[PDB]
């Protein structure tokens, strides 16, 4: 089998390619350029329903005339992984049209031993690599013959595998062709998550919640895995993919050792819902840019 089925179109996201095409350029038109070229970019995957507007803050920062390779690190929820793995098929399909999976670098990656390889049921029950598939297919229509994709699912990596695979992927992250999408969704509050931490000198629950996030996020910004992973033992914050943001700050940091300068900026934030009781839940979503100079 060469093709991965948009097995998640019709649910997470709309299956008509014309509907999905037109929603994607009306997120897209109310977001002003501000980082382009985006190196990489930190975004969410929700259900477009919910997270749709925020993520085409990151995407608008995407230059399709200078990005030709586009890596997608998103965070497995189903198996268990202890590090990364890669796709078994050659085009990922989406409703917009059909992205083709880079056999080079994933040539090269596959060569590190660093990798398993995700079985095609893995590969296809997986969603959080595939809800990037109709916003990078989208953001880069003008260029559509000229990108490659290079998929990488992400498991509950060590502090030390975050160090590793950061090193790794740095190589590529400095490479101006390239372009890393890091998929993840903020704090997921409430009892059905069993995350309810609550800082009250901060207002409302809401409040609280944004600022919780907003501290992540500046710690993101000044591009500290260190940082981030105390960030991570101190209050346990309910981030999906707080291990690909690993993986990209540690890339991050690898090439700040060589005198690149780069600046991350968040663009936008939003939450599911606004938490006013104990009974309430949502999820957060955050949008950013990583800028290369």
């Amino acid at each position: 089998v060469v093709c991965r089925e948009a097995s998640h179109a019709g649910s997470w996201y709309t299956a008509s390619g014309p509907q999905l095409n037109a929603q994607l350029e009306g997120w897209l038109s109310q977001v002003q350029s501000t980082k382009r070229p985006a190196r990489a970019i930190i975004a969410p995957h929700a259900g477009y329903t919910y997270c749709g507007s925020c993520a085409a803050h990151a995407y608008k920062q995407v230059d399709p005339s200078i990005t030709r390779r586009i890596f997608i690190l998103g965070p497995s929820h189903h198996v268990p992984l202890s590090r990364c793995a890669l796709s078994s098929v050659d085009i990922y399909r989406t409703p917009l049209y059909d992205l083709r999976i880079d056999q080079k670098i994933y040539g090269e990656l596959w060569k590190t031993g660093m990798f398993e390889r995700m079985s095609l049921q893995t590969d296809e029950d997986e969603h959080s690599i595939e809800m990037h598939l109709p916003y990078t297919a989208k953001a880069m229509e003008s260029h559509k013959d000229e990108f490659t994709i290079i998929p990488v699912l992400v498991g509950a990596l060590s502090e030390s595998k975050e160090q590793e695979f950061g090193k790794l992927f740095s190589k590529y992250l400095a490479d101006p062709s390239n372009l890393f999408v890091v998929s993840s969704d903020f704090c997921h509050w409430g009892q059905r998550f069993r995350y309810s931490y609550y800082d009250e000198s901060q207002g409302e629950i809401y409040r609280s919640i944004e600022h919780l996030d907003k501290m992540g996020m500046s710690i993101i910004e000044q591009l500290d895995p260190v940082s981030f992973s105390n960030y991570l033992k101190k209050y346990h914050n309910t981030i999906c993919g707080r291990h690909p943001i690993g993986v990209l700050l540690n890339a991050i940091t690898e090439l700040q050792k060589n005198g690149m300068n780069m600046s991350f900026s968040f663009l936008n934030y939003a939450q599911s819902s606004q938490c006013r009781n104990w009974q309430d839940s949502s999820v957060s979503y955050a949008a950013g840019a990583l800028t290369v100079h």
